[PDB]
């Protein structure tokens, strides 16, 4: 295992393992791989076969997987060298404007643009800027919803909320879907019943952690006083979904909104987010971390609803040409998800027409002409599209 | 090679025990690509039961490689035996749901026994497997909507095609005054409109004939000039949206609308059974390659446009139902038949007159819903977590 | 002149028979405008029941006119009691429909009240009993701001036509709806209190009514504003896509729309102020301008095509006149050019009109020819009340 | 009685007196109910006394007295057609719009304005005798035969009464003023008889209505209507479909009659009549003759008045205030209910389909004299009544 796993490297330098553990996409900060490093750490300039395997035999596993090319993309080095120029494609789009309707998503710098690439095995990749973090807006709609299924199940939820897109309420007198403002508000109101806004928030807090890996989450104070103040839209929408009785029975709606503007105004990074995303394309399971953070019904449902309801009314073209579920926000982040691949964050503040960051959209356009990530592109034949799996 | 395999089924190995082998990876001796050794075996049962190495890779030569993929379960369904059994029991299932009308508007709909129902799978390796009544030809009806509008985006490609329909569901015409996309009438009619320009309607539907042939790898696909009749007659609101379209000069410059109508009636009356019509699912399953013939039919291009708009358009009105619950790309038509392609895996037609509300087969729908409760096919689902779904790719 | 109206009705004319034949010309004793006359009437009864040329001129001098005009069957309604005789069968007839639902009052209130544009009063049923304007009050407010504000600044923040949330210039429909009503409500008396601005609205409203009852419920305050989930969505929306003028404060803006709905009439009281519409601005008993021409005829088109809810269209086409419901069960009622009128019961049917004034309203019409469009001059079998 | 009349025109009286006289009221010497008296004054003919004009006038001197005695709607009728001249003139000014192209042949310096009054009061400027077609001016004209014959029951079993805002809730097209519904409505009148039959019927109809002033066919138009008319197939079709004609219907006969309707011909003139009967409560005000019953002169103003001027009546009730009808030849039959009726034509149209000059004019004719619905009679402030 490990001996196979040395020669395949009579004495190794650290730094050569390193650079081919590097190399595969594995990030020397990934917690599955933390006891091998501390053994590292610990025995830290070469090592031989008792030693290495020493080091390495606690996550053997993970290590010759990463190796013996096993992970999604096999060749992640060159896969990346793809993403650095699409990034670099969309960078040159300049166009759209930067929501300034509040004062924290006008501070923002129109020529902020990153992209952040987390595959289903745990392989990392970032351009651009990544570590600059920023609300996720709209783009916490599927999150929360998928908390919601996962703990209610699909079927409690979609009482309340419907399952497509709306083309304010449905035939049925609930809202269209999740993804909508109505939607999203609703199924705030399905987490965490019988709670205070506070508890709530610190729950799904956590459960952001979980889907995140424990990369960075935070909270933007400052966004959700403006989202407050100027939400007389969203309080529009709370007060018809409340005369309408839309909310689960003995809720207290002006909490909703405070809890919803709260959720909206969470903060992430490309990085972090990508990770979150990859947990919905590794059907609940945290790619790093290797935990269940959601159950596959939820996963598939949120996966579902990006797809149709996902880029607003950018949607249908999204799903026709794009054809991968996504959440955009007004912050100008697209939470991009490749089923069984990987999963991503674009981020750039300025937005087209349809509410879409320009350069994130371009991105997505442009990866999926050049690699076959499309739903309904064909394993065996792609005709000129780059399959990164192979 | 072929001699490998010769030890992968003693010193001598009797012909029905190679035959029911190879019956049991799902393929049939019928298999267009499987020819050149099913005719050796059928030559040399005449030089006579028995084989022996020289002589079975006499008649394995040719065909071995598939025959190798077949037996070294390298299909995309490994066990087919096993997978059948279960749609077998989803068939019985919804063999139980009696519910549904048949469609009375037309004699030729209404001749259809409510009780008529089946189910044919063929994979994207040409694994075959039917069950219910399947050789029992229907019309296509709306399930050409798809077959169709792909024609036209292989040979036109998606930049033209798109600048007569739309791309995404309605929710008569949209915005831009197009049609909302090729699965509504209004859009299946102007597709039509653009398929074959600049030629009569007995040579564009032998073009589309033709085409359909190849999708079904040369199948049964015919045409019943009972229901074109009878849609002809009946089709007042086809051409309601005949003139509409031409007001709103929907269809390319020169087109002949009345012309382009009773090509449409025609495409709607082209005939199918579960059988020849699961293999043109397992085209579009297969990215334009007919799975049985190995040609390819379609472009990547036009293979992957219909799925998009089957999956979000083709179930009519539970179509966002069907795309959340089953996530598959399919198409209903009043006839009552379902083309369901399962992306990289297969494709099936599922067939039973009585429709539902909706105006989708019931036992269909039915058959549909459990097909993913039981494997992961849909959309969504995960390949390397798909909690207690069974997934037959293993 | 008062010489010619004493031989109009022997040598000494006893009191009594004056007042009966006022009685019957519809007019009451307590029209404001018969004061003075009346006045006199009840001073020369204390000195003391018989009148003549020089007493009888000289209570009837000042009202005269109005009473010469009254005796010379000069009235919109020549007959009137032959009228109200109609109107009394068509109450009866209506009172028979029980059906409809209540706002969730008896059901059984109900009443009708006739006041005609030269001051005509009839009453019949349950019409004293006060109730909330509610809807009904939407056109009255309406009429108000086009007054004080003129059609072209009203009609930039709300629509002329029915809907068929906001119209394609993002301005609510009409005064008529909900958003309509609430943003006309921001147009009155700007830059003053909640306080200030409800009496304005309430003295308008008094005017209007010839000062008969008009009043205010807090009862119904209290639920409209408790329960207004509803109207607070509507205040938002309207907030959000800046449909009031600069400076409003809506959830203030809300809490006076909710007093406008409580505010509480009568059948009479309010038929006064539909006669108000009919009279072209000026109260039929007072005398008084309350409204511009400009204010009542874009309320009455208002009430025409958008008043009776969704069944505007088949009220506007069988029925035709202009008319306001609300759910308080009350529908004023306007024929242009003859008289105003309160129906009121307060089970609804199921567009949220009254049933029993649904139904007096059908009736009313097929019987006389106040139909919009009714002819003058060949009305078939019609009966024409002003003849 | 007409010796009354005749001190009010010294001891004998000139001919030409009387004419200027009688012709100022607005009446015409043309005026059907006028003829004994006019065949009278031509049988005589320069100077009557009394015998003589009663002889001539005592055929009818109830028209004449009523005339000379001001007891017509507009009293002063010359100073009112003073007023119409002027609006006439200041509409005249507005060279904005297109005429419709799909009737190029018309020059859009076409304009005119015919009135003619409840009382047979006529007056013309502009372009009154040039022939046009009615259109969609045709279909109240449509309906009014529709509902007069079938009754308000039945042919709304068929169509509905509101605007829209293809077909409605009850999926009957929303009202006789659209094609969907003013094709239902071709197809309730005359039925169980041939198209040549039916249009006669229509034509004699519409005749009545004028009080045979001139009403025609244009075939030139009708031909390009058919042609051109794939909009209306589709909305024959889906009606069709829908089972919105009554059984037995041949739809595309229907189309057939639908397209010559809307290519039958008037004047400003002959159509103002049109107008003026349904402002006179279904009599002809010239002829004396019934031609409506009140339901469906009554159900035709309510639907003008709501439904039209296309998106535009909304618009124009509030504002104008008036029951009427417009049409791509730019005609626009204007009714005012008891007081008079008119078409104003004029071939370019706004962004609505409205006539330009007509739909100004309408709504000059409002803000000038009370004629607006709600208007009041008592009190219009500091507009002018034409009926005092």
């Amino acid at each position: 295992l490990e001996d196979l796993l040395f020669y395949t490297i009579e004495k190794i330098p650290v730094h050569k393992f390193i650079t081919a553990l590097k190399s595969t996409g594995l990030r020397t900060s990934d917690p599955r791989l933390k006891e091998c490093m501390d053994m590292l750490r610990l025995t830290l300039v070469m090592l031989d076969k008792d030693l290495f395997k020493k080091c390495v035999q606690s996550n053997i596993v993970l290590l010759t997987q990463a190796f013996r090319r096993k992970f999604v993309i096999p060749d992640f080095m060159s896969f990346t060298s793809h993403i650095d120029e699409l990034y670099e494609s969309a960078k040159k789009q300049s166009g759209g404007k930067v929501a300034d309707y509040i004062p924290q998503l006008a501070k923002f710098s129109p020529d902020l643009w990153g992209v952040s690439v987390c595959t289903v095995d745990g392989q990392r990749h970032s351009i651009g800027d990544t570590k600059v973090p920023f609300c996720l807006q709209s783009c916490v709609k599927p999150l929360k919803y998928a908390i919601a299924v996962n703990d209610l199940g699909t079927e409690y939820v979609h009482r309340y909320v419907g399952k497509e897109p709306s083309g304010f309420l449905n035939e049925d007198d609930k809202p269209h879907n999740p993804m909508v403002n109505a939607g999203a508000i609703v199924v705030t109101s399905l987490i965490k019943q019988g709670v205070n806004n506070a508890e709530k928030f610190d729950y799904v807090m956590q459960f952001l952690n979980k889907m995140a890996g424990n990369e960075y989450v935070g909270f933007s104070n400052a966004t959700f006083q403006s989202e407050r103040e100027s939400g007389d839209r969203n309080f529009a929408i709370g007060y018809y979904l409340k005369e309408k009785k839309c909310f689960p029975e003995g809720t207290d709606m002006v909490g909703i909104l405070d809890f919803y503007f709260q959720l909206c105004s969470i903060e992430v990074t490309c990085e972090s987010a990508s990770v979150m995303a990859a947990t919905l394309a590794n059907g609940g399971f945290c790619p790093i971390t290797g935990e269940r953070v959601l159950s596959p019904e939820a996963v598939r449902n949120t996966l579902s609803l990006m797809h149709s309801c996902g880029m607003y009314d950018f949607s249908g073209q999204f799903a026709f040409h794009v054809g991968l579920p996504a959440k955009s926000g007004v912050a100008g982040g697209i939470l991009l998800v490749v089923p069984n691949v990987m999963g991503m964050m674009c981020w750039s503040p300025p937005l087209d027409k349809m509410g879409n960051s320009v350069k994130g959209i371009h991105f997505c356009h442009d990866l999926v002409s050049l690699c076959n990530f499309h739903n309904y592109d064909n394993l065996r034949h792609f005709a000129k599209k780059l399959d990164p799996r192979r």
